[PDB]
């Protein structure tokens, strides 16, 4: 045979997966960027035309990072001077171009160093955050109205989140929610006054004589948490002479008694907001329904409308309480709830009524609700062929729950088992996105008869290129551990010989609600290790893994670093039992939570693993943030869960590392899993006389995502793995 | 045949060198700590008596770190709760025990967290520094008198130095000088108001949830330097009702015009102080002679008494201007000055007279002046057998300079070639300390007819143990480079075979005024590499090296990282020509300046070296302190020497590291050569796609001196050297 998938192919993106990233602008039209032009596509017919030529901004004088067309199509917001902050946050410069007048706006521009910009859902109003304060523009050429005056760097945040809310609660920077009409603007206010600061050196460029100290409010497990306030402004009654009036919506009494989080904001109608609150002890959540009082200007939340969601075996939701999906009248909603058997299913709720009705059931889970129309509810689930790592689109008939139709299951069963979807406004058309086991396929469909309209992207160019490469194969199967099915995946080398013994690398994450065994197609480091190095790369989903019910997911509750570590050891013991694995060449590696599990497995003294690599690992739960940690571990106090926080550290296992080859890697500017975590592992290994390998990446964060750093880390880990497996 | 000197022997200090640490307390007596007792010895006869049994402090309740007996013998100052700070500084708790009354002083105790304590030179007065302020106790049981009120943490320092003065100027924490009588107390005041702070994380123990940021005023090359003021207090006229009056002594006009340092304080008589000042441009120093005016209470320094010392080829002195050694009347003195040929010799100066008279000359240098009597001047030099790395004691007859007598040269010429000395007060006796080439020998002698009195320590216990070990040998010789002799040393394996090819490791420092080729006996890492691993460990003294004249030393002036790097490359090329070196197995390593040279040699693209290890290296001169850097490099400005600062970095040679195996090591709490230095090397290597090896040591400083860290680093470097040389 001929060429293999090399490390250089992975690092240099030689074999590009093609995407079809579309933006719906109505119930029947979408925008698409097809090189040097923006095109508008008609979903029913498929005809297109140039919406905007990229030649329009040749004389702009800055590199445009991104754009946003206003809902009415009248304006385009141009984003340039992009400066990345955390996982979702960034700062940028913004300019507005009038599409009808065909010119840039010179007067009353969005200021430089803007934290977040948002168009209203309809029309052309703007809400932006500058210096932690909210500003509203009714028209792009008109002056802004100031909404908040309390904004203070690292202390008060209006309309944007602090570190912990961005990372753990909202999974977004924005804390601004326009009403459907664009009449109201709802926002959250974060107060970090007494939140302790994580401090670290930033070395910057060679030209900087003195390193900079970065100071970030970050609550570690058990520390003072930021507080939250919720407000609503009427953007239609803004005065140029008088200051803007913000109406506060207070949290329920069952929340105000102690520490709590605002975990969800959903507009139900033009005058109704849904708010979900969660206690610091993350097993109790309350949903409030708040209506606008036209004859007072205030917002009232009846105690009778409050819906409580609690857990007896663990925490609420997968990572957070699930979002409600309101019916058009806003008097009822659907939401994914854990049932009496522990499976996550769609529940139907009526506002002034007692409980809920489950509309789905079974030994599988609903992944998410995608669309809701008058007649149907569209959702993604892993029901098909009882594969927890598969994803398909289904629709349930709202007039008969037994009438469920799989929409994606049989489109291409050998090639397509993992779908995601993008619905048009009002769900008239949908784009299906299959990500495996074969090459990604993008298709356009009509909700009317569920007829296929067009193939958008088939990846035929990649298909032909990959026919020319010795590609590895993927086996997706399960093993039995204590009368339960646990899924695993294996990346097997090309020309796989079952009578030959191959070295095995265990790729681990194993965090709560994780899934490493799935039907997704990937071109990654594992692709190179199996194709060029002839190493079996295995992944296993044990106790604590998600999408298989709470019996499996909650098994890890108040006990991180126990069953998920043990289950990785047992998986490797069982893979060793298969006659195609060299029992003397078993390695393990992982990033973030994966790094914590790798380190815990290496310090277990199982004797199964020869070597391992931990990238940016957690080492002790007290060093990680309060929101994520306390969700699974409780508080680190003698009354709560101190004993388990003390017994679940990497440092305490330092003695057992004498039995293994260990490579420890961490970025110095990691704002998420602080360098401190690895600084403590290295110190405990040195204190016990254990030799190991280390690598720091100057100014790299959790992702180690800088082009040169990404290439260096993978090159360094490849040399380590090859040396450990005696490969040339 | 039998056992070799193993890595474990080095790390576990299996073969300990015995010392004879004595403290002269008079012209004929000394103190010696001889197991469970402090003894007093009579030099002439050798008889002794117990002075203090350590059973006295069995019920003290703290571990005594050190002690200090008052000059009059009446009190002992006990040091406990020792907390190390920088190279010289520390904090401790102090208690005073009355030796006559045989009880602890319970009233008016030295406060906890005392920065520095000092007995007066005669009697029992105390001067201590607490919270950056000076305090004086006339008697140990009496209350203190406050001298200064200006003390401010990290800003104003009274009687103690800031970071830069401790490390570079005084090579000591103390900035307090009692007059011989103990009448006056002279002190320096340091002001660090506008000095920029170096900031770095301190991780501490596992129990610390948030890392601490350490902030130290540290001027990097070209930054704002601390300012200095000098004062004198009369300790005999201190009032309990009135505040202490400090008389300020102003720097000369030729110093006040810009930035300057106070570089030396020497009491000449009871009423005369010598002060040496140095300009920020370190080629001009002024010595001031200051006399007490009894009819004014003021100190006056005549401009006619000022002695200027300037350099035309480099900087003043070896590391700083040399100290004056005054004759009893204080009207004349002796100083080591560089002569017209560039050799450092003893100069004789008379106070109200124009220049000086050289009393020594030749192609060798005076290392230091050790004692001065009415008849003789005692000094150490490297004259014997023209060996720059040898050290011997000589005496010159003050009535005839041609009458020079070597006092140590012929005591044991095969065993003893490197001496240091300790004279009694008034120099009636001297202890000679020979540190090689054989095992250290400690002897006592009488000055009258230079008769050997006693052998104090012969190391006979080590001698017998080493007879049982396969010990390596040392060859000390020279090679010619551009018509000049340059010395090198080689640690050769036992049973050395000149017809066999051995791997070579080059051990480097090469800093200005350094010496790595000498006659001293050492039990170190090199001893193990040659004895167990059969590796030749070589060291070379090239351009910039000291004790061979200014032509060699000043060759590197305003050009660090040029000739000393080139000369290490040429030494290895010449060792390669010798037929006992494997030219394919040549490695290089160094610590501090040695790490900078190793990195510069590895990035030179010479192709001579296979691998190298740099421990805590300097990478760019702008990151290192102003005092040391500017001495050799000038200022990093375009009007001065910016072009060489920019051309002499490790980062700029990053491309050439593809040709070598590199191991980079640095401690994270290094307050001297900041971790920033290695953080910038690693980042430049990653930016260029160079794979290398790294190791950080959490909370270790420049020394990486913690027992567990010292063992780990040497174990890690040994594995690296062994794999690079293909050794099992
Ligand atoms: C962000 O959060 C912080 C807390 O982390 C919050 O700051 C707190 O503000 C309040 C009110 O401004 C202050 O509380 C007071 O303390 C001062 C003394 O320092 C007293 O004057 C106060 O007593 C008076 O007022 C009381 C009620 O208002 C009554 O007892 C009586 O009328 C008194 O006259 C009171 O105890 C406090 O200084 C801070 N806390 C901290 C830790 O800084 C801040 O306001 C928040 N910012 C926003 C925009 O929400
Ligand atoms: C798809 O094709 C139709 C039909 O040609 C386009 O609709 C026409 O174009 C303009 C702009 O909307 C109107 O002024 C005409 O009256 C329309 N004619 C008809 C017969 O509908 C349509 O815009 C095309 N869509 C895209 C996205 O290119
Ligand atoms: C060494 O021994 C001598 C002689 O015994 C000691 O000197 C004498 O002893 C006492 C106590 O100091 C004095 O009162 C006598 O006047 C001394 N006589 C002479 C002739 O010196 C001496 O103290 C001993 N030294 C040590 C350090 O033990
Ligand atoms: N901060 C922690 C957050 N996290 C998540 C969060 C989510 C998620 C999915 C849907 C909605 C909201 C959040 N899904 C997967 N992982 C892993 C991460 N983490 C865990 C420990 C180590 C470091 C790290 O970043
Ligand atoms: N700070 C720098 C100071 N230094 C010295 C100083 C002296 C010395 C000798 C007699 C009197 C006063 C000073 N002797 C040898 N080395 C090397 C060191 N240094 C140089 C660069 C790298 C880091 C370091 O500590
Ligand atoms: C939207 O919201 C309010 C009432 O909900 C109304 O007064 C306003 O003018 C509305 N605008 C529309 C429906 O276009
Ligand atoms: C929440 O957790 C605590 C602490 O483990 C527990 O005692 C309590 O019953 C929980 N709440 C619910 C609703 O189960
Ligand atoms: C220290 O120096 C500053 C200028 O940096 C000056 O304002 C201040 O007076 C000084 N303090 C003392 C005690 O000399």
């Amino acid at each position: 045979s001929r060429k293999t998938y090399t490390l250089t192919d992975y690092l240099k993106n030689t074999y590009r997966l093609k995407l079809y990233s579309l933006r719906w602008i109505s119930d029947h039209e979408y925008l698409y960027k097809q090189e040097n032009n923006i095109l508008v596509f008609n979903a029913e017919y498929g005809n297109s035309s140039v919406f905007l030529e990229n030649s329009t901004f040749d004389e702009f004088g800055h590199s445009i990072n991104d754009y946003s067309i206003s809902p009415d199509g009248q304006f385009i917001l141009l984003e340039y001077n992009y400066v990345k902050q955390w996982r979702h946050s960034y700062t940028a410069s913004y300019d507005i171009y009038d599409l009808n007048k065909r010119q840039l706006i010179t007067e009353e521009r969005i200021p430089a160093n803007t934290q977040w910009v948002t168009w209203s859902p309809v029309g052309h109003k703007l809400a932006y955050v500058w210096n932690n304060d909210i500003y509203v523009k009714i028209e792009p050429n008109l002056p802004s109205y100031r909404i908040t005056w309390t904004g203070k760097e690292d202390i008060i945040y209006n309309g944007i989140t602090d570190w912990v809310y961005e990372e753990e609660v909202f999974s977004a920077y924005s804390a601004l929610w326009w009403s459907p009409n664009g009449t109201f603007l709802a926002y959250a206010q974060f107060n970090d006054t007494e939140v302790p600061l994580i401090e670290y050196s930033f070395y910057s460029d060679e030209s900087l004589q003195y390193p900079k100290t970065v100071r970030v409010p970050y609550p570690k497990a058990g520390a003072v948490n930021p507080t939250v306030k919720f407000f609503v402004v009427n953007t239609d009654s803004l005065s140029s002479v008088t200051n803007a009036t913000s109406i506060q919506i207070t949290a329920p009494a069952s929340m105000l008694i102690g520490d709590h989080y605002l975990c969800d904001v959903t507009w139900a109608t033009q005058e109704r907001i849904s708010l979900q609150w969660l206690r610091r002890i993350q097993n109790y959540s309350v949903m409030d329904i708040c209506d606008y009082d036209e004859s007072s200007g205030r917002w009232n939340c009846l105690v009778a409308r409050q819906h409580i969601e609690m857990s007896t075996t663990g925490w609420v939701g997968r990572f957070r309480p699930s979002e409600p999906h309101f019916t058009l009248d806003g008097n009822s909603f659907y939401k994914i709830i854990s049932n009496e058997e522990g499976y996550r299913h769609i529940c139907y709720f009526q506002i002034d009524k007692k409980d809920c009705t489950f509309i789905t059931k079974g030994t599988w889970e609903v992944i998410g609700i995608e669309a809701l129309t008058s007649d149907y509810l569209y959702y993604i689930s892993n029901e098909y062929k009882g594969m927890p790592g598969g994803r398909n689109l289904y629709k349930i008939q709202l007039s008969d729950y037994t009438k469920v139709t799989c929409l994606s299951c049989e489109l291409n069963p050998e090639r397509c088992q993992y779908y995601s979807v993008s619905f048009s406004k009002e769900a008239k058309y949908y784009q299906l996105r299959c990500s495996g086991p074969g090459l990604p396929l993008y298709t356009l469909h009509s909700s009317v008869n569920d007829k296929g309209l067009r193939v958008l992207e088939d990846n035929s160019a990649l298909d032909k290129m990959l026919q020319n490469v010795q590609m590895p194969s993927k086996k997706l199967d399960f093993i039995i551990l204590a009368e339960t099915k646990f899924w695993y995946q294996m990346i097997l080398p090309p020309h796989f010989d079952k009578s030959k013994k191959y070295p095995l690398l265990l790729d681990v994450y194993a965090g709560p609600c994780s899934q490493k065994a799935d039907t997704v197609f990937r071109l990654n480091w594992a692709t190179y290790l199996a194709s060029t190095e002839n190493i079996i790369v295995a992944s296993f989903d044990g106790r604590g893994s998600g999408y298989q019910g709470d019996k499996i997911m909650h098994a890890i509750n108040r006990r991180l670093g126990t069953f998920e570590v043990e289950d990785q050891i047992e998986a490797a013991r069982q893979f060793s039992k298969m006659g195609f694995v060299d029992n003397k060449r078993i390695a393990i590696w992982g990033w973030s939570y994966g790094g914590y599990v790798t380190s815990m497995v290496l310090g277990s003294g199982s004797g199964v693993f020869k070597c391992g690599i931990a990238v940016a690992p957690v080492s002790r739960w007290e060093y990680y943030d309060s929101v994520y940690t306390e969700r699974y571990m409780g508080l680190p106090t003698p009354e709560d869960n101190l004993d388990h926080y003390r017994n679940s550290t990497v440092m305490s296992r330092a003695e057992n590392f004498k039995q293994v080859e260990y490579l420890l890697i961490h970025g110095t500017a990691d704002d998420n899993v602080h360098f401190q975590q690895s600084a403590q592992i290295s110190k405990a290994l040195v204190d016990v006389g254990v030799d190991f390998q280390a690598m720091w990446y100057t100014d790299e964060d959790h992702g180690i995502a800088s082009s040169t750093a990404h290439q260096h880390i993978y090159t360094h880990m490849s040399h380590f793995i090859k040396q450990c497996f005696s490969l040339p």
